[PDB]
């Protein structure tokens, strides 16, 4: 940075003590990653300064020649990737990529059907306090109270019962694969539509790591950030068949000018996935989490459905007598961040909850390996193990300091 | 940039493209504005890595000491700049700070005045295709046929009437003051709330140069780009009482995740706001728009209310039998940035149109001055009234290139 140092000695502080932080922690929030320099490059250009309401070729603006380039290159490269017939790069966030997709098929107080939010669902699949469930009328599945797998004899019980216009599959904190020929399925069955929500999972489904919900979804939501390693904001995927609709609900239905500086930032995290070593890390983002969910396992921990499947682990915490809540505090003080996450069946609420949500995405991304994993379950071991003795946790900040160097 | 033309050619030369367009061209388009060095960097700073969902000091995820710091800025120097009780810096856009306020105060299908939207009101203040006029019932107040200034008595007209729970005033195409405190005795006397969406004219409103909507209103939404000149993003501003409901509106109403590196710039543009010289930058700005409207009237055209207050004009091109979009297609040819707009009462579409928008918050942030308007206004006359000879728009082109370099 050469400008923003001289013109906000406040604002770069703060910006240098997030960068340093960034260095020095170890970043398990299942949902965060590092992006390249040239994303960020791309998110600090001129592309700002650009009014581009409308759509390639079809701008409310003159002057949209090369953020035309700029939008078709974003577009065509997640085609490519995600195998889909068409690409909406305009969300400014998963939250409006999903609003837009709700705004095309329902009405005010249309039944939806998505999963449990206390069991992996997000906030925008329906929670009572989240526009999706003052708007809609939200019902859920829940996941089997033992396998902590979904259990989709109640997602079609559910739409049978509720016959829902919708049916919303995926989820904010489900470690395993999702099946969404058996959700295309059961949507066909009552004649509702399919989104899939893969913001999660959406890197791991460019790689072939988890399978890809494109051909059994009308619609597919995503983050471009988290396991897909883009900028901040979101996107749809979808038929050739509502390609217009879902244009026309992002703007002019629910959002005006794109962030174009932010999409260009999306062609580049879009070309850096198409590459053979985003494959190759995407690989490692699952060895790892395998590899850490058994370590965890070995120190003694009880995991949510045993294990794994992708790039995240819930671990709970029931068996330990501590809360997620207490576990995330404790961690937080030996430099390794996590979030408390409700369990399926939690008897806690979602403010204190029996869990911690885990995700190898981000220390996978700074070039931690398996031996990494193995330092991490044993930290995380020693921590929760001793949480009132200071000698352990200033052993444990020890050795988070070591592996961040 | 380091990294990007070597990880991205493709994206790189198109970025490349649109940064040498934006010197060559004279951007007249009213929303546009170039921003400063320093708001970039911050833009495309590592702060996209961080999820921090919630507010300062109130996050749901740990590690955010250094982006609350960042939020407060943003908040702390907004509230300096507009006097505001509260401030929320988190909207992806000016349509979502809308969406939250409507959020707020709303029920489905609710009563909302705003200004008619062929008169210069907004998508969001009611479209018919936008989400605001799909989920609330709009109607609207219109301008005087002949003087084309807001008739307050038709706003209280139609308050009266139709007992709006909300009612909207500011405008995307509207070339005069705004009287804040009429809207308010209109709110007043029916009972309903007051928004002010200031976007447009956010920078004259920090300058002191149109009377400021904060103590009138009980919301006031605002993009951060426009005459601000910040990056790309929303804010809105209230009265203490609604704090609480407008943070919930945001989050978790109607987004998930901010972006913290825009709102970094934000708190930079802010910060530069702040300053004495971009006072003085903002008075050129009206300087710049009263002597293009007055060298405008010169080469013969007439203009939407007689001229300006603010930073924009919206030229009445029926006396030359030009459509705002011939007039935008021609000036394109020669290097002039404009939008077709409709007029007040305009026999055409909103697609064809018998105006053009121009603003001067552009070229005056490039340095332009009262001499260069002059010249503006008469590249302006030697186009409009010849557009079907080449050689009047070659010596255009060529005078276009001469006050561009």
């Amino acid at each position: 940075m050469k400008y923003l140092p001289q013109q906000d000695p406040q604002v770069f502080a703060a910006i240098e003590q997030e960068r340093k932080r960034q260095h020095a922690k170890i970043e398990l929030i299942a949902s965060e990653n590092f992006v390249s320099r040239a994303v960020m490059e791309a998110q600090g250009s001129v592309l700002t300064n650009k009014y581009a309401q409308g759509y390639p070729g079809r701008r409310y603006y003159g002057g949209c020649e090369y953020v035309d380039i700029v939008e078709e290159l974003a577009r065509e490269r997640a085609k490519q990737l995600f195998g889909a017939e068409h690409a909406n790069v305009q969300p400014h966030s998963g939250a409006q990529a999903n609003m837009a997709v709700y705004f095309t098929v329902l009405e005010h107080g249309d039944t939806v059907l998505g999963m449990n939010l206390s069991h992996g669902g997000h906030l925008t699949h329906g929670s009572p306090v989240n526009f999706s469930g003052v708007q809609y009328n939200f019902v859920a599945y829940g996941v089997d109270p033992e396998t902590h797998v979904i259990d989709y004899d109640d997602v079609r019980e559910k739409a049978r019962l509720h016959r829902p216009k919708l049916i919303v599959a995926a989820a904010s904190a489900y470690p395993r694969i999702i099946d969404f020929a058996k959700f295309r399925e059961i949507a066909d069955e009552v004649g509702a539509y399919l989104m899939v929500d893969m913001a999660h999972i959406a890197g791991l489904v460019a790689a072939g790591l988890h399978p890809n919900p494109v051909p059994y979804a009308h619609f597919v939501t995503t983050t471009t950030h988290k396991t897909l390693r883009g900028p901040r904001g979101g996107m749809i995927l979808c038929q050739e068949q509502f390609a217009k609709q879902i244009d026309k609900a992002i703007f002019p239905g629910i959002q005006g000018g794109p962030l174009m500086h932010v999409i260009a930032a999306k062609a580049v995290a879009f070309g850096e996935a198409l590459q053979d070593d985003f494959k190759a890390y995407a690989k490692r983002v699952v060895d790892n989490a395998k590899r850490l969910a058994s370590a965890l396992q070995n120190e003694g921990f009880t995991l949510v459905s045993g294990g794994t499947d992708n790039h995240l682990l819930l671990v709970d915490l029931r068996p330990q007598q501590l809360t997620g809540k207490t576990a995330e505090k404790v961690l937080d003080e030996v430099g390794i961040t996590v979030n408390k996450n409700t369990i399926p069946y939690d008897p806690e609420s979602p403010f204190v909850t029996s869990g911690i949500r885990i995700g190898t995405a981000a220390v996978t991304t700074r070039g931690f390996g398996l031996e990494e994993m193995d330092e991490i379950a044993a930290i995380i071991g020693l921590v929760l193990k001793n949480v009132g003795s200071e000698q352990a946790l200033e052993e444990a900040r020890q050795r988070v300091a070591a592996l961040t160097d």
